[PDB]
């Protein structure tokens, strides 16, 4: 099963045929990409907010328009999927989802209202694909660059009526019915600790500082509870590399930042008429990113090494979290840098899957975002910025959907791509909930 | 070779698995969709400005979020393609193309600068897929709801340095090197009359009123020249249906409007804070659309009937033109109504192709546009409108990329889908210029 090795412009883009990405007929390669054999493992990579617009902007900047992302763009089976949410009150579609409702959709197979995690519009819990894999005896991993209580990773292990219920304090107040002391299952963090994935890596150390209001570990901080329940905690690259085993006996929990891990690139915020009134930007690497902080590609690779020791197989979800956040911040460089970061992780995943042979790799996003690529001379109502791309030309980016501080999500359907057994299921138009069924069936779970 | 019969939500969207669009594994069906056999015909459908955002918005409104476009969404092989143009001066990429540069790309295989038609950055002419099909003895048709001089249909038969050179007067001034009286090939309309496609249907009757400044029909109107060169002119649905033959001896030219044909639906324009300050809109059919004016599905059907009588096969390009135009006008109803209109034309194309068996059908857009689907409570800097959808819920649409009168094109990569032999070539990431090569090869042209 072939991954697309090179879809960059074949030559001189100004000459006939120079901008072609194809070198011959793809029929036979596509036939070789089709397999309904069972998937032993599944690696799901999510770029938060990574719509087709975000992937194009990032490719134009980092690789040039005729360039090619060796990870993101190399998946051969591609399609478009819908991710609308539901209005809790009426049960009707809500056309623009938030990250909580979308994550619940592919992780449980049931649509829900914006803000919910692991429950339907009736607030009923539904098992997640991770809980299910684990019950079947597979190793499971949840990796992200955001706080681990954030919507995307949390949806795999928590069931609460509001994404805001990070730890005990917030829960008692926002999710009283889930509050441990009110007999509920607990806050996002408490449920995370209970779920016990073999490998969990990300930010969000902060909430682990809270102390439980009830239960067996009442009085202890959630950090204390984790060590007590037998988790191996790590907080830096070095310690992370030191790990050799990760299992139910000694599950791994890496907390590399108080909040969200640091962004790869820095650049200024987009401004009103910024492509007109201001010079073009060249993004710059973040000096704080750090040698002590594992990159997404490093966290991905470690997770694969450890989960790979389970003969039954594994389920891994990897999230390039700050794409969405930088997009909300109307910060092109932060946004593009996080997409490039994600590409590196996709590469690692694809390299393993290619050699292992029974691994389904899927790359997609939870929903679309605000950023649009507009003409250089554009006079727009929102925030714009001109950037200097790898082509040595200027690309302008516009965030024009909000007058508030942060730019919002949008509802366009968007790319979904896959490689490996059962990837045919992402071709054509599908729904985000079909993703849950595709993964459950490929792994043969019940 | 199966078309996707139904990918609408299979059930109750609020229940587990109710929003699924799939009912089982797709591997086998995709294997049956793969064929490298030669294509006898090719039908290319272009929705101008119909990016993934435009398709989602129109689907949500007309069919409901969990709905399905029986034409547009029924193509089984899907991918995403890039359509960047080139800076004429530097030869570097220009990330946001206009319609002329994009149409030239798929129609000739060479990238060009914004505003060019059928020429490269050096202003050299390159033969189009239509000129090539005709030279090989295939029948050819060019159908559009815009003026026939507009960029999309023009690119198939004209080679001029500026898309503004509609007829003799504009040409003599804007494209002096092309002006007939200066020894050039002539204006867009004069070149259209020389290319002599078997079937050409659209608007733009107005420019045909100009008179040639030189040549054999000097002094006559372009309308008179057409009749004198033996074209069968028709101007209404009835005369169009009367046609029984269309060929080189008696080629058909239908001019159904002075300018662009009438839009399908009416609705007011989006406005600043329109989703807040104003009630939701329900689109209404346009009384002027007329029983005397053929619809895009009608023109497509008549064109297929006529071109089908050529044993060698045919090439037909069909354009749903006002999607782009209404999008530029910040008019949701006009925009969605043209997308629905195009779906009807895609249905007729697919019905024929499904029974004929050697027809490649491709549906895509020249570039992306401005509209974004945003939360209902959005307070945006641009123009917004709330719409009442088929789901009985409200969808809000934002045009936030221009302070000028018209909203602009954007540069995201966007969906391309196909059905038939050689459709595999649109899967994964490709470039718009690859489409010229895919069609040339599928048809076996030289
Ligand atoms: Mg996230
Ligand atoms: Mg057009
Ligand atoms: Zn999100
Ligand atoms: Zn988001
Ligand atoms: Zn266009
Ligand atoms: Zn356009």
């Amino acid at each position: 099963m072939p991954v697309l090795e090179n879809r960059a412009a074949q030559g001189d883009i100004t000459a006939p045929g120079g901008a072609r990405r194809l070198t011959g007929d793809q029929t036979a390669a596509l036939r070789d990409s089709l397999s309904d054999k069972p998937a032993k493992n599944i690696i799901l990579l999510i770029g938060d907010g990574m719509g087709d617009s975000e992937i194009t902007a990032a490719r134009n900047y980092a690789e040039g328009a005729g360039g090619f992302f060796k990870g993101i763009d190399a998946l051969p089976l591609t399609g478009q999927y819908t991710h609308y949410a539901l209005n809790k009150k009426t049960g009707k579609p809500d056309y623009v989802t938030d990250s909580a409702a979308s994550a619940t959709a592919w992780s449980t197979g049931v649509k829900t209202y914006n803000g919910a995690l692991g429950v339907d519009i009736h607030e009923k819990d539904h098992p997640t694909i991770l809980e299910m894999a684990k019950a079947a005896g597979l190793a499971t991993g949840n990796v992200s660059t955001a706080e681990l209580q954030d919507a995307t990773p949390a949806a795999l292990v928590a069931h609460v009526t509001s994404r805001k219920c990070y730890g005990p304090s917030a829960t008692s107040e926002k999710c009283p019915g889930n509050a441990l002391e009110k007999g509920g299952k607990g806050s996002i963090t408490e449920q995370l600790l209970n779920a016990r994935a073999d490998v969990t890596l990300g930010g969000g150390a902060k909430t682990f500082a809270e102390t439980a209001t009830a239960g067996e570990w009442q009085g202890k901080t959630l950090r204390e509870q984790a060590q007590a329940r037998g988790y191996q905690l790590v907080s830096d690259a070095a310690s992370l590399n030191s790990v050799t085993e990760a299992n139910q006996q000694k599950p791994l929990l890496g907390l590399f930042a108080d909040g969200n891990m640091p962004v790869r690139w820095l650049g200024p915020k987009a401004t009103y008429h910024g492509n007109i009134d201001k010079p073009a930007v060249t993004c710059t690497p973040n000096p704080q990113r750090n040698d002590s902080v594992p990159t997404l590609a490093q966290m991905t690779d470690k997770a694969i090494e450890l989960l790979s020791k389970n003969e039954k197989g594994f389920f891994l979800q990897v999230e390039g979290a700050s794409i969405d956040k930088q997009d909300h911040a109307a910060n092109p460089c932060g946004q593009i840098g996080e997409t490039v970061d994600l590409d590196e992780a996709v590469q690692r995943a694809l390299e393993f899957a290619k050699k292992e042979g029974n691994t389904l790799v899927i790359v997609t996003a939870d929903h679309a975002h605000a950023s649009q690529i507009v003409a250089p001379d554009t006079k727009a109502p929102g925030l714009t910025q001109a950037l200097n791309t790898k082509d040595g030309a200027v690309m302008v980016m516009s965030y024009g959907n909000s007058e508030e501080d942060s730019q919002e999500n949008t509802g366009s359907q968007l790319r979904i791509a896959a490689y490996g057994p059962h990837a045919a299921n992402v071709v054509g138009l599908t729904d985000q909930t079909d993703l849950f069924y595709t993964m459950k069936a490929a792994l043969g779970l019940k």
